[PDB]
């Protein structure tokens, strides 16, 4: 109720910026408002560090930031995905 922030627009903003080859987003909104878990593979994640790669993601969520509780992730490239067998 009230919020504009969903697991829809988190998963729009995613897909827009980092074109996934797969894209889990859990939705874990409670007291505190909006909060997601995001399993993200995509190949903009290659030649990126963990760190870097957390970057990324967080630039595709900017607008929606202040309003989000909790935002964690996990991020691979489609290689590493392939390599820890999905
Ligand atoms: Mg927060």
């Amino acid at each position: 109720p009230g919020s504009m922030v969903s697991k829809s627009i988190v998963e729009e903003r995613l897909r827009s910026m980092l074109s996934p080859q797969f894209l889990k987003v859990t939705d874990n909104s409670g007291g505190c408002g909006a909060a997601f878990n995001a399993y993200i593979v995509s190949q903009q994640f290659e030649g990126k560090g963990l760190l870097d790669r957390q970057r990324l993601v967080n630039s595709a969520i900017a607008a929606e930031m202040p309003q989000i509780h909790a935002f964690t992730m996990k991020c691979l490239t489609p290689g590493e995905w392939e390599a820890k067998n999905r």
